């Protein structure tokens, strides 16, 4: 697993990248 230093901040792009 790797880090979500801002993946887990972010919560626009992510519900984006697909």
């Amino acid at each position: 697993f790797l880090p979500k230093l801002f993946a887990k901040i972010t919560k626009k792009n992510m519900a984006h990248i697909r």
